[PDB]
């Protein structure tokens, strides 16, 4: 098989993990700069996001390599506190708009698409001071960010997503796994989801109603999540315990986007499990009837980032990653491991091919853009592993389209550039550019895996 010609390629990165110029031009303090600065042991190597890859100086550079890729697109996000430092739009930072300006021309002028995350995750520490994501006020703040967001840019952007990986968010709040480093356990994850959700539904509706009439854009939410199989194939029991996972998952937040409300499962379970718990209320907030009309089609295409999968059967999982309130525990099929130390991705490329399936059956088979999916390692530029895992969930997205009839419009790879992995920090490398972290020109090498993506988006071969 191979992509078609109309297919889409790109790669993405993110602001925080790239940029630097953490205080610079005005910008305001955000969550991550909190938590590096405040609790810098939480990252394992002992690192920050202060300068990064320094593309707050060098975005022009990499628009470059970009274009020498020859991709049709660039994923990068904008840093709210840039805009407005407070998070709060009655005070703008017209150097932060300039500087988002200028790369959006910059890809212009180099006839490359840019697609614009909203918010990857550095929401401004002034908003996070309110309560942030748990506190429902703060989808009236993310609507007017998304306002000036669409007045100021999208006359040029015509591609969006609202909010990056909204699980991942939820776990800053509940397992102490990202900022701010919270652990509000189930009642703080889907008070964020809920927040994060009614927030997305607002900034959709706002578009449609005040900016689509005149900038004819799309926009989506890039809903990830681990994939999950049964561990016993032939099980039913195993079987409906990976539905439930997976609606858990990632229903959580598509459900609401596509196909109106929580996923049944969802309600049952979580409203059971709170029960048990005595609670005077069901740990999932309840939608109202008008908010679940907001929601219900607020995608133009639905946006996957995707990374691994694993094995559940009906039990308790210890690691808090996995939701206690739908009882599966996971596991790795030993086809997955080798005896060595096990890689950050476990490579599973028919977990993408099933999950795009899954996503085609479960949302009536959506176009779908695949906005994240890479392999990170030691960084070495001889770095065959990372070709192989690119190649292989390739060709398993090439078996989705074209065996079962997937409408898969175009892939990401994250990242173009080495960046910094939240508490990882820069020891694991997931770019097709080497960046040298201890140069202060942060210079660039090219790896082997970007020699191999350049020749597929030429060919459309893997």
């Amino acid at each position: 098989y191979k992509f078609p010609k109309d297919f889409m390629f790109g790669t993405s990165t993110a602001s925080y993990q790239i940029e630097g110029g953490w205080n610079e031009d005005g910008k305001g303090e955000n969550i991550w700069d909190r938590l590096v600065h405040t609790s810098p042991e939480v990252i394992k190597d002992g690192t920050n996001g202060d300068i990064a890859c320094d593309s707050y100086h060098k975005y022009k550079e990499d628009v470059a390599i970009i274009k020498d890729l020859n991709l049709k697109f660039y994923r990068f996000s904008i840093s709210w506190a840039r805009i407005a430092p407070s998070g709060v739009m009655n005070s703008l930072e017209p150097k932060g708009i300039a500087y988002y300006n200028n790369l959006i021309n910059e890809l212009i002028k180099n006839d490359i698409i840019p697609l614009v995350t909203m918010y990857h995750w550095d929401l401004p520490q002034y908003l996070q001071d309110l309560g942030g994501w748990v506190n429902p006020i703060m989808s009236d703040y993310f609507k007017e960010y998304a306002r000036v967001l669409f007045t100021y840019f999208g006359d040029r952007v015509k591609w969006w997503i609202t909010f990056n990986e909204p699980i991942a968010v939820c776990k800053g709040y509940s397992i102490k796994a990202y900022a701010p480093n919270l652990n509000l356990k189930t009642t703080g994850h889907y008070l964020a989801g809920h927040t994060q959700l009614i927030a997305h539904g607002k900034a959709y509706r706002l578009y449609e109603e005040m900016f689509k009439p005149t900038q004819n854009g799309k926009i989506s939410i890039s809903i990830s999540g681990v994939f999950f199989m049964p561990k016993n194939a032939e099980s039913d029991d195993d079987i409906e315990t990976a539905e439930r996972a997976n609606q858990f998952e990632r229903g959580w937040f598509g459900h609401p986007v596509y196909k109106g409300d929580y996923p049944p499962i969802m309600k049952k379970w979580v409203d059971q499990k709170s029960k048990e718990e005595g609670l005077p209320w069901s740990k999932l907030p309840k939608f109202t009837k008008d908010e679940i009309k907001l929601l219900k089609g607020t995608a133009d295409f639905y946006a996957l980032n995707h990374y691994s999968s694993r094995l559940v059967t009906f039990g308790s999982d210890p690691n808090p990653n996995f939701n206690p309130d739908a009882s599966y525990v996971t596991s790795v099929d030993e086809a997955w491991l080798k005896p060595n130390e096990t890689p950050y991705i476990i490579p599973v490329p028919e977990g993408l091919r099933k999950l795009l399936i899954w996503l085609k059956n479960e949302y009536g088979n959506p176009q779908l853009l695949i906005t994240e999916n890479g392999y990170g390692d030691d960084g070495q530029l001889d770095d065959f592993e990372k070709i192989s895992y690119l190649k292989n969930y390739l060709n398993a997205t090439l078996q989705a389209m074209y065996e079962d009839k997937c409408n898969v419009i175009g892939y990401t790879v994250w990242s173009l550039l080495d960046n910094f992995e939240w508490f990882y920090g820069y020891s694991i490398h997931f770019g097709l550019v080497k960046i040298d972290f201890n140069d202060p020109q942060r210079t660039r090498t090219k790896r082997e895996s970007y020699t191999y993506f350049k020749n597929v988006v030429s060919t459309g071969k893997p």
